[PDB]
Order: structure tokens, then sequence, then C-alpha cells
């Protein structure tokens, strides 16, 4: 409005240009959905700075005489968080609007609305409610289990189809329940759910003694996502809650449609996803989503005290920068890289007298056999994982046979294989969101060089 110096025509075009940024911000505040095209950084930072001004710690004429005033010692800390200091929620409700932080409260509502829009876009079009929690997937599963205790005070067991992952297994024990490990059935090369053993354990222990059935979608090959439809029917019949571990299944349309079809024909009370694995942000946050708004609110109000806004801000920045088209592009390129990674493993397996485990139901992880490797006591399988780690290859885990691990008092036989005696040792490789073609070409090149070193030795 300073037309005293600059000509009025040029100030009018600049002030009218600001209306274009306010148009994008208004559309987000009204519809609460992910924009199709990503915002420019100029629009995003203008939006973030305007939100932070609404927080009482950033008021020009504010005075504080309490114990939690959002004071910041280091200017580096304040700037790297865009001056969002008060966090999210209140002492009694993590979903409540914080009176001292209107901008942080609005940031939390918009983030959960953007996340809900992505969950529908990813495949679960029928999701009712969700919320971001600044805890990992393991601790977020624990929060679901802690909520179910007060609704099922006579239950002490959690029925859990086996998956060799320490975080989700410890969630059941951290919540104070006893996991009932259901071994998997070897159908071809795939380890799938044993529906007969699951329903048998329900009748042996009694439905009232079961806290919930804890299934899992995204997992390492040769394990595949659980039969969520049949497990949801069992949960609906015996009136047992169903909690789905969907750690990195948002990036997979097959995983999300499983959760959708399971809630369509049966019962799914909540499914939990990781922020870092599905949205390419730092580790630390998760999403608790469900189809019963009454129950999702119960989980949210079960959280004691305020919580960090840092994961919510990272997801807000990322989704607004990518847009719904930007996220869709990454979902399409992940399917392309999955086919490319599969074909490169097939070609490399033939040259070394190996094969690719046929796991068509796992759309993220692959497994190449390592049968023609260890000379019983040559330690070649263990050496391969160390040589790959030496040549700066991460994410390719090696699963040997006969491994035994004790996790929180429970001893697993055949650890990392999801079963007691898998036929052979294998090598894992996955196509996750954001993987470039250079990752596969460097992986194949360095894996080939590592295999030559063992064959030559
Ligand atoms: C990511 C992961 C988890 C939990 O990871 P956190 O360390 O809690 O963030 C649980 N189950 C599976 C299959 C996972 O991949």
């Amino acid at each position: 409005a300073g037309e005293r110096l600059v000509s009025p025509a040029y100030v009018r075009q600049g002030c009218e240009a600001r209306r274009s940024h306010e148009h994008l911000i208004r559309l987000l505040l009204e519809k609460g959905k992910c924009p199709e095209n990503g915002w420019d950084e100029s629009t995003l930072e203008l939006f973030l700075h305007e939100l932070a001004i609404m927080d009482s710690n950033n008021f020009l004429g504010n005075c504080g005489v309490g114990e939690r005033e959002g004071r910041v010692a280091s200017a580096l800390v304040a700037r790297r968080h865009y001056r969002f200091i008060h966090g999210i929620g209140r002492s009694g409700d993590i979903s409540a609007v914080q009176p001292k932080a209107a901008g942080s409260s609005l940031l939390n509502k918009i983030t959960n609305s953007l996340v809900l829009d992505i969950i529908k876009l990813a495949g679960v079009h029928t999701v009712a409610n969700c919320f971001v929690v600044p805890m990992a997937t393991g601790m977020s599963l624990t929060l679901c289990f802690l909520t179910l205790r007060h609704k099922r005070p006579k239950a002490k067991y959690i029925i859990w189809p086996r998956i060799d992952q320490k975080s989700c297994f410890k969630s059941m024990i951290t919540a104070g329940f006893e996991p009932v490990v259901i071994e998997n059935v070897l159908e071809g090369d795939e380890l799938r759910t044993d529906l007969k053993a699951v329903e048998a354990k329900v009748q042996e222990l009694g439905p009232d003694c079961i806290l919930c059935i804890h299934s899992t979608t995204s997992c390492f090959a040769p394990r595949v996502p659980d039969r969520l439809e049949e497990l949801a029917v069992i949960c609906a019949n015996y009136d047992i809650p169903h909690i789905v571990n969907n750690a990195y299944g948002v990036q997979s349309s097959k995983c999300m449609h499983l959760i959708q079809q399971g809630a369509r024909v049966g019962r799914i009370d909540a499914f939990v996803q990781s922020l870092d694995k599905n949205f390419m942000v730092p580790v630390g946050g998760a999403i608790i989503a469900g189809f019963n708004d009454s129950f999702i609110q119960e989980i949210s109000k079960m959280y004691p005290g305020r919580a960090s806004a840092s994961p919510s801000l990272d997801v807000l920045i990322t989704l607004l920068s990518l847009g719904s088209n930007g996220y869709k592009k990454l979902l399409k390129e992940r399917k392309e890289m999955f086919s490319y990674l599969s074909n490169q493993i097939k070609k490399l397996s033939e040259a070394y007298n190996e094969r690719l485990l046929h796991t068509p139901h796992n759309p993220i992880s692959l497994a190449m056999t390592l049968k023609t490797l260890d000379e019983h006591r040559d330690k070649a399988v263990t050496q391969l994982g160390s040589m790959l780690f030496t040549r700066q290859v991460s994410g390719a885990r090696v699963v040997p046979l006969g491994s035994m691990q004790t996790v929180s008092g429970y001893t697993f036989r055949g650890f990392m294989s999801h079963t007691n005696n898998y036929p052979c040792a294998y090598l894992n490789a996955a196509s996750a969101i954001g993987m470039k073609m250079q990752d596969v070409d460097l992986f194949i090149k360095r894996l080939d060089r590592c295999l030559k070193a063992v064959r030559k030795e």
C-alpha cells in the first residue's frame, strides 16, 4: 500500500500477485485437501510465517508468567522450527485446540486433513478419521493396545501372525500383553497367514481373553501381507478388535486395497502407518487411522499431555510441496522401479546359479536365493552382508538359516525368515518410494562384485 514511492500501477500488480498466494492458502483452509500441484516455496513459507504469528509466544506485546511460555534460548532452534514452539494439543487432549497456540492448533488440523486426503488417494477411500502422532509405528501400536485395555479389561493375549521385526513385536509387550505367535504356512515360496491356527487359538483361549488380532501388511519377502479379509471376518464374528500394522503400506495400492476390502467385509478397528517410510521425512512420527471416528478419538484422547509438532510440520511442508500429483508420481515410479529391480535380480541370479523367490503377493520387497553360497562353515552368507555394507549398500539385508534371536524373553527360531525352517537363505531387496534407477544399477553392480569375491575365495 506504499504507493508514495513506487508507481501505483506497479504496486497494484504486486498486491494483486499476493492475492494469488492467498487464493492457494484460502483453498487449503476451506477444503482441507492436498493441492493437485505443489506450492512454490514462496507460498509455503508465507503460509508458515503467517501461522506462526498466530501463536501467543510470537505476539509482539505478550508477557509470560507461567512455566510453559514457549520461550526459546537458541535462535537457531527457533528458526529451524519456523517459530512453532508450543507443540500440539493440550494437557488433557492431544487433539484439542491449544488456546495459547492458535497457529500450531491450525497446523495440526490441516496436517491431519492432508494426511486423510492422502490415505484416500492411496487406496483406502473409506477411511473415516486419522491423526498424526509424534511417535514411531511401534510406539503408536502400543497406544492402540493401551486404549483397548480399558474397553476389554478381561483380555491378556494378542494374537499375532509372525513377522520378524523387533519394533512391532515389542509393542505388544510394552503395552503389557502376552503375544500369541501364530506361525505362517509355506505356500510355494510365500509365507502366508494360517487362518486355521488363528481361529483355533481364539477358541482355545476364549474370545474375551483376546485383546485383539494384530495383523501386518507391509513386510519383507518371502512373507506377504496377511489375509486381512479372512482375518476381519473372524474378528467380526467373535467380536474381537483388529489392529493392522501398515508400517509402509501407504505407498502400495495392493496393501491399501486390502485394508479397504477388509473393512468392507469385516472388522478393522485401526491401522497404523509410518511417516518416514511413506512420506520421505525424518523418522519419529506415525499415523493412526480407522473407520470408527468414536474409537479413533478414544486413541487420541488416550495420549497424555502435549506432543511435538515437528513430524506434523515435516509432513505439512512435504505434502504442500509435492501436491497430490507429486505424490502420485512417486507412487507410479515405485511400481516402475519394482519391475526394473525384479528384472535385474533375475538376470543376476542366472549368472550365479541362483533364482528369484516367486512372491507375487509382496509388492514392495524381493528375495533372491543364496543356496549356492556358504560352504557349510565358510561364513559366506554373513560375509556377503558385511561386504555390501562396506561398499555403501544399505537396505539389502541377508537372512541366513538357523538364526536364533531372543527378543524380550521370547526366542525366535529362524529369525529374520518369519518361520522356523525356511528352505534356503536369501537376500532381500525392496523398491520403496523415492528410489531412483541409479540405486538399482549401483546395487546390481556392487552385488555382482561381492558375489565374485566369494566365488573366487
Ligand atoms: C517400520 C517397521 C515397524 C516400526 O518401525 P519403528 O522403528 O517403530 O519406527 C514395524 N513393523 C514393520 C514391518 C516395519 O517395517
